[PDB]
């Protein structure tokens, strides 16, 4: 079996028959986890094991940015700082900040892989304009060059544990005012203006950027469709001008802003037609199941290659071994002293 284009979630801390049915559907390709799916490390390891037992090719992901976005915060998961804290450290000592950024990424990925998780949807590449509250301290820095090298250092730490990465929210959620969970934000800048700054980190990262989530934002001077539903943004810009060949995950189609695509199934079709390789449908598995069964057929061979490449690489240290690893301990001690 090969991965499908739909990333969904499960009902709870243990797998149900309904979960197993959805995980076996051909159009399923991923599971995303939230706080409600975490009781403790043992329970989570058992959950991820049972998910892969149904669909061995499944991709398991989570939102672990640090600060205000980190689903697993207890039973040994290190509470990571808001990425803004690394930009503030950069402003005091550039090189130390890049050293700390890598340690953060290694801790992040190693702890996740010890519970059988493939990837985290990080780093935020939105620029810290101060205009977006929903982004806020999730942004590294104001300067696109600083965001690039800090995000790159983080992705390096992720790579040391065999974990990929996913930059977001393309082409940039940091300038718009509204929160795309609740409304549809707008960004009235010119294409060039957006390219010179907000898009630069995506371009400069090169192969250090493994995937992208596009923003549910309408860039009115470029395309009236939100970036996740926009062939201009996903193909003309990201794949064409930037030559990006990594995976593209839609942002959560359950979000209010994504209602700019119609029903869930119609929004999924539009996102995939625009250039997304996978679509996220969070917090409503039965509605996700309707999407699974109603999704209109499409060419997917190009997408499947990129989805497979998001699986974690190599072996992972289980918790009993990770806790005694000098590198892990070194990262921990550095993160405490540096911040
Ligand atoms: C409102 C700003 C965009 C935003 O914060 N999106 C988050 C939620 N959607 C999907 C995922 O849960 C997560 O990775 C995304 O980053």
């Amino acid at each position: 079996t090969t991965p499908g284009p739909v990333m969904l979630d499960v009902v709870g801390t243990t797998l149900s028959r309904d979960d197993a049915r959805r995980l076996a559907h051909p159009n399923t390709g991923g599971v995303i986890l939230f706080a409600r799916h975490f009781q403790n490390r043992a329970q989570l390891t058992a959950l991820t094991d049972s998910i892969r037992a149904v669909r061995e090719d499944i991709l398991i992901a989570v939102d672990h940015e640090g600060g205000r976005v980190q689903r697993f915060r207890t039973d040994g998961f290190t509470v990571l700082p808001a990425m803004r804290r690394l930009g503030e450290l950069w402003d005091r000592d550039v090189l130390l900040a890049t050293k700390v950024a890598t340690a953060v990424g290694y801790i992040l990925a190693a702890e996740l892989r010890a519970c059988g998780i493939d990837m985290s949807f990080t780093p935020v590449l939105d620029l810290d304009y101060g205009h977006s509250k929903v982004i806020g301290d999730r942004a590294f820095h104001r300067d696109p060059r600083v965001v690039t090298l800090l995000a790159k250092s983080l992705n390096h730490g992720l790579s040391l544990a065999g974990m990929a990465n996913c930059g977001k929210h393309f082409p940039g959620h940091g300038f718009a005012e509204a929160d795309s969970h609740v409304a549809l934000p707008t960004d009235d800048r010119t294409l060039d203006a957006i390219l010179e700054q907000d898009v630069a980190p995506y371009d400069w990262l090169g192969l250090s950027l493994a995937a992208v989530i596009p923003a549910h934002v309408i860039y009115t001077q470029v395309d009236k469709r939100p970036a996740g539903f926009s062939r201009v943004w996903l193909q003309d810009i990201l794949r064409g001008k930037l030559g990006f060949t990594g995976a593209i995950f839609s942002d959560d189609l359950s979000m209010e802003a994504a209602r700019e695509g119609g029903t869930l199934t119609q929004a999924a079709d539009a996102a995939l037609a625009a250039g997304c390789d996978m679509v996220l449908v969070c917090n409503q598995p039965d509605a996700a199941e309707v999407v699974l069964n109603g999704l209109k057929a499409r060419a997917s061979a190009e997408s499947v290659r990129r989805i497979k490449r998001m699986r974690a690489r190599g072996k992972a240290l289980k918790w009993d071994k990770l806790i005694a690893q000098p590198e892990y301990l070194q990262a921990q001690a550095l993160l405490s002293s540096a911040l």
